[PDB]
RNA sequence: GCUGU
RNA sequence: CGC
RNA sequence: GCUGU
């Protein structure tokens, strides 16, 4: 569950649904994408409410896109 | 740099 | 979010 | 049971 599949249309500047409604990762543009499968890894400590750092890595995933 | 019960 |  | 460019 640590990767999850970016939004395309977000990514050009092209998401009607908006983040809330997309089933897509819309991450931040520090986080870096895997161009390979343009996926983002998932904040595992963010999943558990678990994480503190002032800037994360990782995208924090709506809950819309987990479980 | 986190993922393991 | 062209398979 | 359809929603996605
Ligand atoms: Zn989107
Ligand atoms: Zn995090």
């Amino acid at each position: 569950t640590d990767r999850l599949e970016v939004c395309r249309e977000y990514q050009r500047g092209n998401c009607n649904r908006g983040e809330n409604d997309c089933r897509f990762a819309h991450p931040a543009d520090s986080t870096m994408i895997d161009t390979n499968d343009n996926t983002v890894t998932v904040c595992m400590d963010y999943i558990k409410g678990r994480c503190s750092r002032e800037k994360c890595k990782y995208f924090h995933p709506p809950a819309h896109l987990q479980a």
